[PDB]
C-alpha cells in the first residue's frame, strides 16, 4: 500500500504529486495552493515554510530565506554566486569554500548548507504528502534542471536524504513534463519535443528526442535570470511611479514598503491570467498611506513586451543547436507558471506558426505530474 511522491523543488516554487487510483493528483498545501514558495523563515519561535514563510519576509527579510537552488552544489567563489549575493536580503558566508547562510533563529546566530534548506522545503512536501494519503511517505522522485552538473545532482539527493526520503532517482524537469503528458509512450517512432519552461526565476528550452521510452537532450538554451519576479518587478516600478503621482512620496528607499508592494504585485499578474482587469490594494503602504487602484491586462502586457518577446531567441538558439526546423517538432509543452500569461502563449504559438501548444497540465504542476508517474514506474515491478 506504500506510495512514493513526485517532487519539483523549484527555484521559486516547489510542487508535489502522487499517481494514486489511476490518477495523478497535486496536494494542497497549508494554505490551500498546489504550489509552494522555496522559502524558509527563522523567527524568534519558529521555523516556517512555504507560503507563511514568504508572506513575513517584508517585515523579517535578513532571516527569511529563498534561492538556495542557485547556491547548491556551487562553491562560494563562483562568480555566479558573488553576483546573486548583491541581490539577497540574508547574509551568504564561506565555510570551506562552501556557501552557508547565516540567520538568526531563537535569537541564536546559526549557519545553514543551501542543501539543508532545500531539506526543510522537501520535508514540507513529504508532510504534505503524508497529510493528504494518511500514512507515511518514504520515497520520491525529485527533478532538476537538464544543466544541473553531478555535484548538484549528488546535493539534491543529499536535501532528500536529510529530508528523510530514499530518493528513488533525481531526473530531468523536461523529461519529467514530457512523461506528464505522456509523450514517451506514444508506440514507434522518434518524436522531438520542445520544453519552453518559464517560471518564477528562471527560464529553460529545452530539446528533446524521444526514441522507443529513451530520452535525449538535443539542445538547452534560456537565461537562469529571466522569470515571473522579473515581471513582478516590472509591475512594481509602475506602481511606485503612480504611488509618486497619487500620493507625491517616492518610496523607493523603503526596503518593507517596496516588499509589500511585490506581494501585491504578483497577485494582481495572476488574476490578469485570467481576467483584463485586477485590482491592487494595501492598507498602510507608506507612512501611514493607503494604496489602492488597479491594472488592466493590455497595460501589464506592454511593460513587460520586451521581456516576453526575449523568450523567443532562445527557443530559436535551441532549435539551432538541435538542428531541427520548428515544423520539425511534434510536441510543444508548456511549462512554469508564467506560460499562463495568455500574451505568452500567443508569442509562442505565433512564432510556431499557430501550433496548438500542450497545457491541459497547469503548467506550474506539470514536472510534480511526471514526476508522480515516474515515481510509481520505479515502485512498480
Ligand atoms: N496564473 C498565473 N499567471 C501568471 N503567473 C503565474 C501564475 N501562477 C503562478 N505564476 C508565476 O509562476 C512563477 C512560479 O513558477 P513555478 O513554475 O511554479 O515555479 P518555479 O519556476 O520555481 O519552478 C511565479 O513567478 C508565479 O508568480
Ligand atoms: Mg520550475
Amino acid at each position: 500500500m506504500e506510495l512514493a511522491v513526485g517532487i519539483d523543488l523549484g527555484t521559486t516554487y516547489s510542487c508535489v504529486g502522487v499517481f494514486q487510483q489511476g490518477r495523478v493528483e497535486i496536494l494542497a498545501n497549508d494554505q490551500g495552493n498546489r504550489t509552494t514558495p522555496s522559502y524558509v523563515a527563522f523567527t524568534d519561535t519558529e521555523r516556517l515554510v512555504g507560503d507563511a514563510a514568504k508572506s513575513q519576509a517584508a517585515l523579517n527579510p535578513h532571516n527569511t530565506v529563498f534561492d538556495a537552488k542557485r547556491l547548491i552544489g556551487r562553491k562560494f567563489a563562483d562568480t555566479t554566486v558573488q553576483s546573486d549575493m548583491k541581490h539577497w536580503p540574508f547574509r551568504v558566508v564561506s565555510e570551506g569554500g562552501k556557501p552557508k547562510v547565516r540567520v538568526c533563529y531563537r535569537g541564536e546566530d546559526k549557519t545553514f548548507y543551501p542543501e539543508e534548506i532545500s531539506s526543510m522545503v522537501l520535508s514540507k512536501m513529504k508532510e504534505t504528502a503524508e497529510a493528504y494519503l494518511g500514512q507515511p511517505v518514504k520515497h520520491a522522485v525529485i527533478t532538476v534542471p537538464a544543466y544541473f552538473n553531478d555535484s548538484q545532482r549528488q546535493a539534491t539527493k543529499d536535501a532528500g536524504a536529510i529530508a528523510g526520503l530514499n530518493v528513488l532517482r533525481i531526473i530531468n524537469e523536461p523529461t519529467a513534463a514530457a512523461i506528464a503528458y505522456g509523450l514517451d509512450r506514444r508506440g514507434a517512432g522518434e518524436r522531438n519535443v520542445l520544453i519552453f519552461d518559464l517560471g518564477g526565476g528562471t527560464f529553460d528550452v529545452s530539446v528533446l528526442s524521444i526514441d522507443a521510452g529513451v530520452f535525449e537532450v538535443k539542445a538547452t538554451a534560456g537565461d537562469t535570470h529571466l522569470g515571473g519576479e522579473d515581471f513582478d518587478n516590472r509591475l512594481v516600478n509602475h506602481f511606485m511611479e503612480e504611488f509618486r503621482r497619487k500620493h507625491g512620496k517616492d518610496l523607493s528607499g523603503n526596503k518593507r514598503a517596496l516588499r509589500r508592494l511585490r506581494t501585491a504585485c504578483e497577485r494582481a499578474k495572476r488574476t490578469l491570467s485570467s481576467s483584463t482587469q485586477a485590482t491592487l490594494e494595501i492598507d498602510s503602504l507608506f507612512e501611514g498611506v493607503d494604496f489602492y487602484t488597479s491594472i488592466t491586462r493590455a497595460r501589464f502586457e506592454e511593460l513587460c513586451s520586451d521581456l516576453f518577446r526575449s523568450t523567443l531567441e532562445p527557443v530559436e538558439k535551441a532549435l539551432r543547436d538541435a538542428k531541427l526546423d520548428k515544423a520539425q517538432i511534434h510536441d510543444v509543452v508548456l511549462v512554469g507558471g508564467s506560460t499562463r500569461i495568455p500574451k505568452v502563449q500567443k508569442l509562442l504559438q505565433d512564432f510556431f506558426n499557430g501550433k496548438e501548444l500542450n497545457k491541459s497540465i497547469n503548467p506550474d504542476e506539470a514536472v510534480a505530474y511526471g514526476a508522480a508517474v515516474q515515481a510509481a514506474v520505479l515502485m512498480g515491478d
